[PDB]
C-alpha cells in the first residue's frame, strides 16, 4: 500500500481547489498551496496517519527529487519559449542571465557572510546565493503576454529565467559538491578540466540527443503515442545519463534539448504538437504543485523548529537586499544591454527588477540542501529563508507588479487595438441580433424564453494628450459622415498624405494576416512583414522600404562559403568499403586473455590487409593518393600498431562524411531561402491586394498616384530581387519551389476532403482515412531532399500547361523546337514587329516593358502567345536581364502544329485558354476585390472555366443563370439591346441577357465562362484477375430511375 | 427534471433532424426522380410523414411545458453562440482582428457555452404578456409595445 | 430580388411580373406601377462589405473610455 | 486543377513537376456481385443512355425501388 | 460478497457524480480538469481498495463509464486531450507491464519448467479456446433473443 | 522478447541486474495500485457508451456468467 498515491492525489486535489477558489484574487495559488502544506504538516505533526503519509512522501531522497522534478520543469520552460524571439535577442538574454547571475550570486554570498549571524564560509554562502538567484516568473510572463504590447520584454524575461535557472542549478551543484557530498582535493588542471567538462559537454550532450530525437521524430508517421513517449523518454534519459553516467550538467542538456525540440516543431505532427504543449504544461503544473506541498510540509515540520526574531529580521533584510541587488545588477548591465538590437528602457528595467519571482526551482534546491545537511542547522536556515523569500516575492511582487504595470503606463490598450476590438464587438452584436431575429420566427425554437437568451448571449467589449490626439485623428477624416465640399490646404494636404500612408500600412497588415490565415505565409515571415509594416508606420512618414525586406533573402554568410568550399572539395562498392571501415573502427574501440586473442589475430591480419586493399580498388584520385599513403603504412604493418588504425579510420571516413555536411549546409541554406521566398511572396501579394483596394480608400488623385507609384516601384524591385535569388542558387530554389507546390496541392486536396465531408457525400471514417493519407504525405514532404537538381530544358517543355498530356504533340514540339541562348540581347520582342514565333523561357529572368505595364517574367512563362494567336503586331518589348534561354518555336511550325493536332482538345484551344486565364485574372480581381477574394482564389475559380465553342452557338450566345462570370477575351460582341459592341476585353456585365458576336476580319472572339459548381452517384465496378482489383469505373451522378 | 430534459432534448433533436431532412429531400427530389407518378407518390408519403412528425412535436411541447421551454432556450442560446463564433472566425480570417483578441473572444464564447451546459432544466414558461413583448415585428419600440399590450384581447378558443 | 405581393413591369416590358416569385437576375430594371392600393413590396439582399476609424471619449474615473462612432467610411 | 493553376504562377513555376505529381498522388484505398451490379446498372438508363422508350411493369417496379433507394 | 459486489459500483458512482459536478463548474483552465480526472481515478481506486476494503476495480469501471457518459461537462479541447492522454498512459502501463513480465519470466519463471509443462501449456491453450467457444455457444440461445442477436460469424469472431 | 533478452543480460551482467532488480522485482500492491487504475480507466473511457448501454444487458450477462463458468471450467481443467 503506497501512501505516495494518497499524497500525490491529495496534492492534485488541493491544487485544483487552490486554482478554482483563487481565480479572482491576485494572490497566486502557489502561496495558498504553501499554506495548505503548512496546515497538513502541523496536522501530520499531531496526527500519526498523516505523519505516515507525509513521512513516506515529504521526507524524500534529494537525488530522486532532482531527477524527477527538475527535467519536467526545465523542459517545459525550454519548450514553452517562443524560440524565434528568444534567438533574436539571445545575446542580451545570455549576457544578462549569465553575468548577472554570477555577480548576483557573489553579492548574495557576501551579503549572507556579512549579515547573517551563522558563521557560513564562502562556499555555503555561494550555495545560498545560487538558490536565491534562481527566478521563475510565470505570472509576470502571463501578464506581459496578456497586456497588449511589450511582448519582447516578456520573451526577454522568459529566456533570462530559463538560462538563469539552468546556470543557477549548475553553480549550485558545483558549490554543493564543494560543501556537502565530497570534500576531495584536486589540482588546477583537474579544476580547469572539470569546468570545461561541465560548461561545455552539458550543451554538447543536449545538442547530440536533441539531434537524435529530432531525427527519430521526423520519421514517425500515424502514431502519436510513439512521438509523445519519445519526447518524454528523451528528456528523462538526457537528464539521467548526463547527470549520473557522464557526470555532466544535465540541466543545460535539457535546456538545449528543449530549445532545439521547440525550434524543430515542424518535425512533429500538429495534433501531437498541441498535445505536447498541453501535456508538458500539465506535467510542470503537477511538479510545481508537488514541490510546493512538500516544501510546506517540511518547512513547518523541520525548518520552523529553529527560527528566531533575528532570523525573521534577517529574512526581511534579505528580501530588501535581494531586490536592491537585482536592481543594481540590471542598472550596471544597462549600458551594455542598451547597445543591442532591443535595448532596455527604464520601465523595462523596473519591470525586470520587480519581475524576479522566486519559484519551485529554488525551493527544490533548498529541499535538497536541508535533506543533505542532516541534523545540522544550516539546512533548516536554508529552507526557512528560501521559503520566506518565495512567499514574500510571490505575494508582494505579483500584486505590486499588476499595480506597477498599471502605474507605469505599460498596460494601456493601444488605439488601433481598441478600434479593432470595438468594431469586432459591434459586428458580433449585429450578427447576434440577426440570428435572434431569425430564431424568433422559427418552427421549433419559437416559444423559448428570449429574455434569458438575450441575457446569456451578451458578449460585451473587453476594454469597456490622448483627447487632443484623437481630436486630430478625427479632424483628419472629413469623410462620408460629413458631406461638406471644400478645397485642400497645404496643412490639410500634409494631413491627408499622412492619413493615406497610415491607411495603406494598415491595409497591408490586413493583407499579410489574410495571407497567413488562408495560408501562403509562414509564421515567421508574417511576423517579419508586420514588424516592418509597424516600423514603417511609426517613423518619419516613410512606407515599407525595400531594404528591410531585402535583409531577409540576403543568403550570404558562412553557409554559402561552406557550400562552395565543399563542392570544390568533391568532384554499392563504396557502401561496402564504408561498412568495412566501421567494422575496422569497432576493433580500435575494443583495443583501446591471450593478449586479447593475439590482438584479435593482428586485427584479422589487418582485415586481410583491407581485403587486399578492396581487391586494389576493384582493379583500379588524390583521395586515393592518401589512401595509398594508408596502404604503405599498412605495408609497414607497438605505438605504430595503435597509431595506424586511428590514422586510418578518420582519413577513410572523411570521404563519407563530406557529402553529409554538404546536405546539412544545403538544408540550412534551404531554410534561409524558404524564409526569404516567403517574405518576398507575402510582400508581393500584399502589395497587389492593397493596390487593388486603394481606389476606394484614397480619395485625392495626387496622393493616389504617388502611393501607386511608390507601391509599384517596390513591387518591381522585390520581383527582380526574387528572380536574381532564383538565379543565384538553382537547385535549392528548385527544391523550395517544389516543396511549396506540393504543400499547396496537398492543402487544396485537404480542403476538397473537408468540403466533401461537410457536404455529406463522404462519411466521417473515410474522410478521416483520407485526411490521414494527406497528413502522412505532408509529414513525408517535411523530410525532403533540400538540394533537388534543376530540371533539364527538355523537361521544362514537357510540363507546360498548354501541352501536358498529348504525347504526340509533345513529340512534335520537342522535335521541331529551337533552344536559343540570348545574352543581354534585349531584342526578344519589339513593340511593332510581326509575329515570328513563341518564346518559352527555360532560364533567366526577362523584363517586360510596354503599354505602362512593367513585369519580370521567368521560367515557364510563354512570350509571343498573343501575337502568334491573333496574327497581329506584338504588344510589349521584352528584354533580357540575366542570360535568358528561350525556346523559339517558329510561327510556321506553330501553324502546322495548330492545323495538325485537333482531334484532342486543340492546341489553339489550349493556347487561348492560357491567355484567357492570364488576361482574366485582373478583371475578376478588380471586380471582386471588396468581397474578400485573394489572387489564388480568383485563379482557382477561373481554372474551372471553359472556353465556349462558337460553332454550336453560331455567333449567338445567351447568358444563363448558371454562368457566374463571362469574360470576352479578344474583340467585340453585340447584344439584344445592341447599344454598342464592347470595344475592349473586359468582364461582361451580369445584367446583359445575351451576347451577339459578329463575323469580322478573322479573330473569332473567344469568351470565357465559369459555371457554378454542382448526391446519388451510381457507379459500376468490374471484377479482374485474382479478385482483388475490383474498382469502380463509370462514376456518373446523372442517372434515371 | 434533468433526466426528462435529456430525453426530451434527444426527442426534439430527432424530430428536427427528420423534418429538416424531409424538407431538403423534398426540395431536391425533382432532379433525382424522373417519373411523375413515382414522384407524386414519394412526395405524398414524405409530406404525410412530415406533417405527422410536426404534429407529434407540437403535442410533445404541449405535454411538458417548462422542460420544453428550457430545451428550446438551450438550443436558441447554442445556435446564437455558434453563429457568433462563426462571426469571430470570419472576422479573424478576414484579417480585421488579430489572433490574441480573437482568442479572447473565443474564450468568452466558450465560457458562455460551458455555463450554458449547466443550466436550469425546468425553466418556467413565460406569461402570455411576455410573449407579446418578444415578437419580431415589435421588439424595441417601447411605446408600440405599450400600445399593443394596452389594446390587446386574450382569447380562449377550445377546439 | 423577390417581389412579395404584386406586379412590376420590365424595362423590356415583355410581360409584367405575374406572381410573387424570384425576380430573375437577368432583368435590368423594374417598373412597379401604381394601381388599386397594394404598393408591391420588393425584397433585396445586398452582398456584405478595412480602415475602421473610430472616436472615443473619456468619462469619469478614467476607466470607461470607449469607442462610439465606428464608421469605416472616411476621407484622407 | 490546382496543378494547372500552379504551373502558370509567378513564383512556383520552375519547380520539378514530376516530383510534385509523384508526391501528390493520393489514390483509392480500396483499389453474385456481378449479377447484382448488372441489375443495379440495368436499373439506371440515365443521361449516359439517351434511348427514348416507355415503362414496363417490371421496369416500373425497378424504378420504384431505385427511387426509394435514392430517397 | 454484498459489500464487494454492491459497494464497489456504488462508491464508483458517488465519486463519479462528485467528479462530474466538479468538472461542470470549471472554466478556462484545462490543467485543473485533467488533474481532477487523474486524481479522481487514483483516489477512487486507492480509497476503495484500501480504506473502504471494497473492489476498487469496479469503482474505476463505473467512474470511467460515467465520465465518458458525461463528456459534455468537459470542454472539447480538454476532452480530446483527455482521450489522447489516457491512451498514452495506457500505452505506458502496457509497455512497462510487458517489459517487467518478460524480465521476471526469464529470470524466475523459466528456471522450473519441463517438457510436461510445455505440453500442459499447449493443451491449456487448446482447452482455453475450446472452453470460450463452448461458453459462447451455450449462451448463444440466451444472447440471440436481445435487440442485437449473435450470428455464428460473430460468435466465431468473439471466440 | 526484448524483456527476455534484457532479463538474461541482467542475469549475466551485474549493472543490468541492479536496474532490473530495483524495478522488475517490485511490490505486488504498488504494481496493482499504479497500473490497474490507468488500464481500467482507459478501457472504460475509450468505450462508446451509447452503443455500450444499448447492448448493456447482453454484454453484462455474457461477461459475468461466461466469466464465472469459464473460470470454473478452467479451474476444473487445471485440477484434472
Ligand atoms: N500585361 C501582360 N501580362 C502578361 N503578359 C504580357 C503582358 N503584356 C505582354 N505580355 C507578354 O509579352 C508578349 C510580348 O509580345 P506578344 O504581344 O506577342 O505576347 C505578349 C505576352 O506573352
Amino acid at each position: 500500500a503506497p501512501k505516495v498515491i494518497v499524497f500525490i492525489s491529495g496534492s492534485c486535489l488541493f491544487g485544483a481547489i487552490s486554482r478554482s477558489l483563487f481565480k479572482k484574487l491576485p494572490i497566486p495559488y502557489t502561496v495558498v498551496l504553501l499554506i495548505l502544506g503548512a496546515i497538513l504538516g502541523v496536522v501530520a505533526s499531531n496526527v500519526p496517519l498523516v505523519e505516515e503519509h507525509t513521512r513516506d512522501v515529504a521526507h524524500m531522497d534529494p537525488h530522486v527529487l532532482l531527477q524527477i522534478f527538475l527535467p519536467v520543469l526545465i523542459f517545459e520552460s525550454a519548450f514553452a519559449m517562443d524560440v524565434h524571439t528568444f534567438m533574436r535577442s539571445f545575446s542580451q538574454v545570455c549576457i544578462l542571465a549569465l553575468f548577472g547571475l554570477v555577480v548576483a550570486s557573489v553579492l548574495t554570498a557576501v551579503l549572507a557572510m556579512n549579515l547573517f549571524n551563522y558563521n557560513w564560509n564562502f562556499s555555503e554562502a555561494m550555495m545560498f546565493g545560487a538558490i536565491m538567484s534562481a527566478t521563475d516568473p510565470v505570472a509576470v510572463v502571463a501578464l506581459l503576454k496578456d497586456l497588449g504590447a511589450s511582448k519582447q520584454l516578456g520573451t526577454i524575461i522568459e529566456g533570462e529565467s530559463l538560462l538563469n535557472d539552468g546556470c543557477a542549478i549548475v553553480i549550485f551543484n558545483v558549490f554543493m559538491k564543494m560543501v556537502f557530498f565530497p570534500q576531495l582535493t584536486s589540482t588546477v588542471g583537474q579544476n580547469v578540466l572539470y569546468f570545461l567538462q561541465v560548461a561545455v559537454a552539458g550543451p554538447l550532450w543536449g545538442y547530440a540527443v536533441a539531434k537524435v530525437t529530432v531525427f527519430f521524430l521526423s520519421h514517425i508517421f500515424n502514431d502519436a503515442l510513439v512521438e509523445i513517449t519519445i519526447t518524454l523518454a528523451a528528456t528523462y534519459l538526457t537528464y539521467y545519463i548526463g547527470d549520473i553516467w557522464l557526470e555532466v550538467s544535465g540541466v543545460l542538456a535539457v535546456v538545449v534539448l528543449g530549445l532545439i525540440v521547440n525550434a524543430e516543431k515542424t518535425s512533429i505532427s500538429p495534433e501531437v504538437e498541441v498535445f505536447l504543449h498541453r501535456f508538458w504544461e500539465m506535467l510542470a503544473y503537477l511538479a510545481n504543485t508537488l514541490i510546493f506541498m512538500m516544501v510546506g510540509v517540511v518547512v513547518t515540520q523541520k525548518a520552523l523548529v529553529a527560527v528566531d526574531k533575528m532570523d525573521w529580521f534577517y529574512l526581511i533584510i534579505l528580501y530588501l537586499a535581494i531586490t536592491i541587488i537585482r536592481g543594481m545588477v540590471i542598472s550596471l548591465f544597462s549600458p551594455i544591454l542598451s547597445r543591442i538590437g532591443y535595448g532596455l528602457t527604464w520601465r523595462n528595467a523596473v519591470i525586470m527588477t520587480w519581475g524576479g519571482l522566486r519559484g519551485a526551482v529554488g525551493l527544490a534546491l533548498a529541499l535538497v540542501v536541508e535533506n543533505l545537511a542532516g541534523n545540522d542547522v544550516i539546512g533548516s536556515k536554508f529552507l526557512f529563508h528560501t521559503a520566506g523569500i518565495v512567499v514574500l516575492t510571490l505575494v508582494i511582487n505579483a500584486t505590486t507588479i499588476q499595480t506597477l504595470l498599471r502605474i507605469l503606463g505599460m498596460s494601456d490598450i493601444s488605439i488601433p487595438k481598441r478600434l479593432a476590438m470595438a468594431g469586432a464587438v459591434r459586428r458580433i452584436h449585429e450578427g447576434q441580433n440577426r440570428t435572434l431575429n431569425m430564431l424568433k420566427s422559427d418552427r421549433f425554437l419559437a416559444d423559448a424564453d428570449w429574455d434569458i437568451a438575450t441575457a446569456a448571449c451578451e458578449i460585451s467589449d473587453p476594454y469597456s494628450a490622448d483627447e487632443l490626439t484623437l481630436g486630430e485623428r478625427k479632424s483628419v477624416c472629413p469623410g462620408c459622415k460629413a458631406m461638406v465640399p471644400n478645397e485642400p490646404s497645404p496643412r490639410e494636404f500634409a494631413d491627408m498624405m499622412e492619413e493615406a500612408r497610415l491607411r495603406m500600412l494598415k491595409a497591408e497588415k490586413i493583407s499579410y494576416w489574410k495571407q497567413f490565415e488562408h495560408g501562403m505565409l509562414a509564421r515567421e515571415a508574417l511576423r517579419l512583414l508586420v514588424q516592418h509594416a509597424e516600423v514603417a508606420a511609426d517613423e518619419k512618414d516613410q512606407f515599407i522600404l525595400v531594404d528591410d525586406l531585402k535583409k531577409s533573402w540576403q543568403i550570404k554568410g558562412i553557409y554559402p562559403w561552406l557550400k562552395r568550399k565543399l563542392e570544390d572539395l568533391i568532384s554499392a562498392f563504396e557502401v561496402t568499403i564504408n561498412i568495412a571501415i566501421v567494422l575496422n573502427i569497432v576493433p580500435i574501440i575494443m583495443e583501446f586473455q591471450k593478449i586479447e586473442d593475439a590482438l584479435r589475430i593482428s586485427n584479422y591480419v589487418f582485415f586481410v590487409i583491407y581485403a587486399i586493399e578492396a581487391i586494389v580498388k576493384i582493379l583500379g584520385s588524390h583521395w586515393n593518393k592518401f589512401d595509398a599513403f594508408i596502404l604503405v603504412v599498412a605495408l609497414v604493418d607497438v605505438v605504430k600498431l595503435f597509431r595506424l588504425l586511428r590514422g586510418l579510420r578518420m582519413l577513410r571516413l572523411t570521404k563519407a562524411l563530406i557529402p553529409k555536411l554538404i546536405l546539412v549546409v544545403n538544408g540550412k541554406i534551404n531554410n534561409q531561402l524558404s524564409l526569404g521566398y516567403d517574405v518576398g511572396k507575402g510582400y508581393i501579394i500584399g502589395e497587389e491586394e492593397v493596390g487593388k483596394i486603394i481606389d476606394r480608400m484614397v480619395d485625392n488623385k495626387k496622393i493616389l498616384r504617388e502611393l501607386k507609384h511608390i507601391s509599384e516601384t517596390g513591387r518591381l524591385q522585390v520581383v527582380k530581387e526574387l528572380g536574381l535569388l532564383q538565379r543565384e542558387h538553382p537547385g535549392i530554389a528548385v527544391s523550395v519551389k517544389t516543396r511549396q507546390a506540393i504543400r499547396t496541392i496537398l492543402n487544396h486536396s485537404r480542403e476538397t476532403i473537408h468540403e466533401l465531408q461537410g457536404a455529406g457525400l463522404l462519411d466521417e471514417m473515410e474522410a478521416h482515412k483520407l485526411e490521414l493519407t494527406v497528413e502522412i504525405k505532408m509529414k513525408r514532404l517535411m523530410n525532403a531532399p533540400s538540394s533537388i537538381p534543376p530540371p533539364p530544358p527538355e523537361n521544362l517543355l514537357k510540363n507546360v500547361s498548354w501541352l501536358a498530356g498529348d504525347m504526340k504533340l509533345i513529340d512534335f514540339i520537342k522535335a521541331r523546337a529551337s533552344l536559343l541562348h540570348f545574352d543581354y540581347g534585349e531584342v526578344i520582342v519589339r513593340e511593332g514587329d510581326e509575329s515570328d514565333g513563341l518564346f518559352l523561357i527555360v532560364s533567366g529572368l526577362v523584363k517586360l516593358y510596354g503599354k505602362v505595364f512593367e513585369d519580370y517574367l521567368t521560367v515557364g512563362n510563354v512570350i509571343g502567345e498573343m501575337g502568334v494567336l491573333t496574327k497581329k503586331p506584338r504588344n510589349a518589348t521584352v528584354t533580357c536581364e540575366t542570360t535568358v534561354q528561350v525556346y523559339f518555336i517558329t510561327a510556321e511550325d506553330m501553324n502546322i502544329a495548330i492545323d495538325t493536332f485537333t482531334l484532342y482538345p486543340s492546341l489553339e484551344y489550349r493556347l487561348w485558354r492560357v491567355v484567357a486565364i492570364r488576361i482574366a485574372t485582373p478583371l475578376i480581381m478588380e471586380q471582386m476585390a471588396f468581397q474578400g477574394w485573394t489572387q489564388e482564389k480568383v485563379k482557382l475559380h477561373l481554372e474551372r472555366g471553359y472556353l465556349v465553342d462558337l460553332a454550336e452557338s453560331h455567333f449567338q450566345f445567351n447568358i444563363d443563370a448558371t454562368l457566374e462570370d463571362v469574360i470576352l477575351i479578344n474583340g467585340t460582341a453585340y447584344n439584344a439591346h445592341t447599344r454598342e459592341e464592347i470595344r475592349s476585353p473586359c468582364l461582361i456585365s451580369r445584367t446583359v441577357h445575351k451576347l451577339t458576336f459578329q463575323y469580322t476580319a478573322t479573330e473569332e472572339p473567344r469568351l470565357f465562362v465559369v459555371r457554378n459548381a454542382e448526391p446519388i452517384l451510381d457507379g459500376r465496378l468490374d471484377v479482374d484477375s485474382k479478385r482483388s482489383l475490383i474498382s469502380i469505373t463509370e462514376i456518373s451522378s446523372n442517372m434515371c430511375l
